[PDB]
């Protein structure tokens, strides 16, 4: 199965609470990754609640960074916002 979140309810998390972003139309809960990440957590909090996956490229992420963000997915941009 498939959870599909909404654009109205994504951008709710963005506090110190909870954090999710955006990239390639599936939701990522960052919210513990924050202090973990080597780019730091200030580029990460800049942009909560809303779509990352241009700045995310931008910077070319490594293969690893890419399997290990895996792990964050907890569903997808429902099909209606894209
Ligand atoms: C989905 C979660 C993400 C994971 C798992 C992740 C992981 C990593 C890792 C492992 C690195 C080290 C270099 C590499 O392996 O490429 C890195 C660097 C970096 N990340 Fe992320 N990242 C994520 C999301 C983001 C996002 C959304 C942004 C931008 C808004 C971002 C900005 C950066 C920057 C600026 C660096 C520093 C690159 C440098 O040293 O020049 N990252 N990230």
């Amino acid at each position: 199965a498939v959870k599909y979140y909404t654009l109205e309810e994504i951008q709710k998390h963005n506090n110190s609470k909870s954090t999710w972003l955006i990239l390639h139309y599936k939701v990522y809960d960052l919210t513990k990754y924050l202090e973990e990440h080597p780019g730091g957590e200030e580029v990460l909090r800049e942009q909560a609640g809303g779509d990352a996956t241009e700045n995310f490229e931008d910077v070319g992420h490594s293969t690893d960074a890419r399997e290990l963000s895996k792990t964050f997915i907890i569903g997808e941009l429902h099909p209606d916002d894209r």
